[PDB]
């Protein structure tokens, strides 16, 4: 299927264990997919001060389209250094790995995969 009906684990940034997926665009965006597809992948909610206490480069998800079953269509885009590698909508959140951190809410997606 070209997309995924995935529930994700919102996590409040002060209590992720692993705050990024890796060391390149290409590895992260790839290990973002894979923890996805495995149901490891947590979703933190951009607000102020976020994002300099989690580890670049980044994974955002972003509104691909304007929502299936209730599941917002989105799409990966990857940061660094203020560069973004892709080109979508709004941001939902920033993705993490999931390592049993208690989430505060699930955010319902359909992932272009």
């Amino acid at each position: 299927k070209t997309h995924v009906q995935l529930s994700l684990p919102v996590l409040q940034v002060r209590d992720v264990l692993v705050r990024g997926f890796g060391d390149s665009v290409e590895e992260v965006l790839s290990e973002a997919r894979q923890h996805l597809k495995d149901g490891t992948c947590g979703l933190v909610e951009v607000e102020k001060g976020v994002l300099p206490q989690l580890e670049q480069p980044y994974v955002f998800i972003k509104r691909s389209d304007a929502a299936p079953h209730g599941h917002v269509m989105v799409e990966l885009v990857a940061e660094l250094e203020g560069i973004q590698y892709g080109r979508s909508g709004e941001t939902l959140g920033v993705l993490v790995p999931h390592v049993g951190e208690i989430p505060v809410a699930y955010r319902k997606v359909l992932l272009r995969k």
